[PDB]
Parts: structure tokens; C-alpha cells; sequence
């Protein structure tokens, strides 16, 4: 595949458009607003120039990533592209209006994939006449550095369609493993239980904040204790998480603790309010 | 303090013998026979060794670290030791008759210390008449280098003795933290259950086994994968564990999966027999 269209100019539909630009593809990416196509170029071109600062990447390199860049407000620009990774709202009834009518803008080849970490491929697919070619493609924050991809297959999903988004994630140098669609997929289902199981040491008097992050990095070589990590991911993130495995499988094995229900109402959400489990600034 | 006996000289109890020993500590290590005593002074010279052999310390280090160390089957040379460590079977009868013991051979100072993972610290303390001074010091393989002590303290154990073993875990060059007793401590609860969620997600056809693995390390940077950790840890060992859990707090949420159960019947315990969740060699 050479020409992909990414939809969603945030923080992760910037940072994937960046990760299959900087390995050579032509990346179209559309948002809905004209100055939300932007704000994510610039988001892109902050990121490329830390690099050359760390001296990663040459200007050179820089610009010529930025050059195989472009903004649109223009679904229909998706008509000839080999891949979509839709990275836009977290919502089923959008979700499927999205993917409706990609499926009929783009010609048949095209392999329509889904960045979501907690609704169903296989209920999108549902939405289209491709669902052969509808798949998850989950990237990491931030896309461009962390190494996997979480190549979801909705129950529909066909092996060709597996095999060219496997090729593709390898093509752009990164790792992908395959997952059957159940709920968290693999990583978030290892990983953001951990966080609440520390919310619960928390909340049950068992340890204090310093000390259970200092046990899991010091213990078990985490490279971040799990309440500082929740506060990079985002409280309400990982509240919505434990949310979705409890509804999805009704096992109250995954039900989140009050305390970090309580932290969220108080708008409490980590790094991006200033304050989680750990007090921050600006 | 300056002299400590340590229970039990498998691979725990050398380490920690060593961890000890290292750090300007007299040791004595006690076993139930003189061939384990024996493999126990065997393993710390081997590793040693290799300290030497990677220069880190001179061959007269070495000499004086284990000049230091003295090996014993009869728990009276305890009598004058200021900590005592037991790292001896996880067995609730047998604690609390060797820490009875103990308690009637050790001068009033010594403080009787457990690296139990899944025994209770109050428990163990109320088979002797010196509830203040017993106390968990729980260290991680391989001891020597993992700087984590969690220090758990039973519902009797006094703040003095908190404080004493805090000081030495400091004085060994490890970091403590206070934990209040609770099942799996800090560690070993939020730990064992991503071991145990990767082994539901193995059984539930979701990913396979390098998947998994591959998932965890790529995307949220953790040194291995679950299931070969488990391998590392011993799967009989998380087996172990989550029973505690759910026994101790009656919640299901610390079920062990049927596949974990069924492993640990095979005799694929991992590493140490040569296959758990992948096949190992030589």
C-alpha cells in the first residue's frame, strides 16, 4: 500500500499520520474544521523538530515527512487511498455513519480500519457491504515511537485483509500481533486492571501513592509506577476502560474501584488537568 | 546490626544470604541438611564469581563476603542474631512452630523476619510472645540486585521495629516500603493477576502465546512479556498466588484461570523444568 487517509487530527490521528509518513507513505488526513486540520500539521511539526533537536532525524528528514503530509476537510479524498485508520470519536451510531460511507466512497480494494481501544469492529463492519476488509489497526500513544500495532480482527475480517494490514504495520516498521476482537484486546485488558488493582491498594489503606509506583518499578521493573502511569493515560481513560470490560463481559472481576470514579468526577484526570493521583502544574 | 540468620538456602535464601553478606553483615544460614547448606554457599561463590569475572568486585571481596557467611542445620545459632529472615517453606503450621522457636532462642532484641509471599505476617507473629518485633521483609529474585524490600507490618508489629528493619534495608542498599499487611502485599497482587489475565487470554483464543508477550513489551514497555515472566517466576508459584488471593479475600476477581491449573498439573512449571508456556533447553 503507498496512499493512506487518516480521520482525526488529535493527538493520536496526528501522531499515526506521522508514523506512516516518516517510513515514505503519502498520508492524506481529514478532520471536520478547517483549524483542527491544522493544529494537528502543527502538532506533527512540533514532534518532528524535537527529533532533530535529539538529533534523530535530520531538517532534511523533517521536511520531507511534513511534505508527504495533507490536511482536508474532504471525505471524499479518501476515494483512491489504500488504507483508512479512522482515529475520530469514540461513538457507535458515528462510527458506523463514518465507515457507511467510506464504504461508499472508496473504491472496492480499499481496507477500512478503526484505531477505537473499546467499541467493536465487527458492529462497524456491520455498517458497511466490506466487512471483509473492515479490521482494527491500534496503535500506541505516541504512534510514532511505540513499536506495536494490535491488529484486530472483527469476526468478519478476512486473512487477506489480515496479511495486507500486517504487511503494511511491518512496512512501516513496527510490530504487529494478531488479535481476535474481545474486550481490551490484549494489551489494555493486561494493562489498565493493573492500574485500577493500584487503586485499590489506594483506596483500601494498603500502601501510599510513592510507594506502590516504587514497588512496581523497583519490584518488577516497570519502567512507570502504575498511578503515575493512569495519570498519563488519563483517569477518565482508564475509568472508561474497566468500564467497557465489566459492561462487555459482565464479570465483576473488572469492576473499577470508587476511588478512581471519585477522582474523575472531581475532574482529577492526571498530567492534562494538572492533577490525578499526583499533584502536577503547567 | 550485624549479624543475621537467614532460614532456608535454595535460591531466595542464598540470595538474600548474599544480599546481606555484600553489604558488611555476618550470616548465618541455616537448612534442614548440610548438602543444601552446602548448594546454598555454592550458589553465592558462583555468583560472586561472575561479580569477579565482570570485574564489579576484586577476588578479595569475594573472599571476605564469604568470610562473612557460616552454614548451619540447627536453628539454636540464632540466639545471637539481631534480624533473622525466614525464607523457608510457605506453610502456616511450620512458620509459626519455627518462629515459636525462635522466639525461645533468640536474645529479646532479635527481630523475626518473613520474605513470605503469601502467608500472613499477624498470623506467624501470634505463635510467639514477641508480636512487636515479627515483621515482613520481602525481597524479589535475584536479591542481591532487585532493590525493592516491601516491609510489611502485621497488625502488632511496633513502629520501633518498622523503623529497625527500614534502617537496614537502607544499610543493604535497598529501598523499603511500608506496606500494612493485606493479601500479596503490594507487589505480587498487582503483578500476579497480569500473569494470570495473559493466561485468560491465551485460553480464550484472543492472541497467541508471542503475541502476548510481544504486546506487553512493544506496547507499554515492560522488560518481558507475562507469560514468560510467569516461566521466570514458576507458573506453580502464580498458581499459588492468585489461590491466595481469592482465598484470602473471597473474590472472584482473583480466579486463576483453568488453563494456569492445568500447566502446573503437567509438571510445566517453566524455566526450572525446562517448560511452562514456551520450551526451554540445555
Amino acid at each position: 500500500m503507498k496512499k493512506v487517509f487518516v480521520l482525526g487530527a488529535g493527538t493520536m490521528g496526528a501522531g499515526i499520520v506521522q508514523a506512516f509518513a516518516a517510513k515514505g507513505c503519502e498520508v492524506i488526513v481529514r478532520d471536520i474544521k478547517e483549524e483542527f486540520v491544522d493544529r494537528g500539521i502543527a502538532t506533527i511539526t512540533k514532534s518532528l523538530s524535537k527529533l532533530v533537536a535529539k538529533e534523530k532525524i535530520t531538517e532534511a528528514d523533517k521536511e520531507e515527512i511534513l511534505s508527504r503530509i495533507s490536511g482536508t476537510t474532504d471525505m471524499k479524498l479518501a476515494a483512491d487511498c489504500d488504507l483508512v485508520v479512522e482515529a475520530a470519536i469514540e461513538n457507535m451510531k458515528i462510527k458506523k455513519e463514518i465507515f457507511a460511507e467510506l464504504d461508499g466512497i472508496c473504491k472496492p480494494e480499499t481496507i477500512l480500519a478503526s484505531n477505537t481501544s473499546s467499541l467493536s469492529i465487527t458492529e462497524v463492519a456491520s455498517a458497511t457491504k466490506r466487512a471483509d476488509k473492515v479490521i482494527g489497526m491500534h496503535f500506541f500513544n505516541p504512534a510514532p515511537v511505540m513499536k506495536l500495532v494490535e491488529v484486530i480482527r472483527g469476526a468478519a475480517t478476512s486473512q487477506e485483509t489480515f496479511d495486507a494490514v500486517k504487511e503494511m504495520s511491518e512496512s512501516i516498521g513496527k510490530t504487529p500481533v494478531e488479535v481476535a476482537e474481545a474486550p481490551g484486546f490484549v494489551v489494555n485488558r493486561i494493562l489498565i486492571p493493573m492500574i485500577n488493582e493500584a487503586t485499590f491498594i489506594l483506596q483500601e489503606g494498603v500502601a501510599k501513592e510513592e510507594d506502590i509506583d516504587a514497588a512496581m518499578k523497583l519490584g518488577a521493573n516497570h519502567p512507570m509506577g502504575p498511578l503515575a502511569l493512569g495519570d498519563l493515560i488519563g483517569l477518565d481513560v482508564c475509568l472508561a476502560i474497566m468500564d467497557v470490560l465489566y459492561n462487555e463481559t459482565g464479570d465483576t472481576k473488572y469492576r473499577a474501584s470508587s476511588l478512581l470514579r471519585k477522582y474523575v468526577r472531581a475532574g482529577w484526570l492526571g498530567r492534562k488537568t494538572g492533577k490525578g493521583f499526583y499533584d502536577y502544574s503547567k
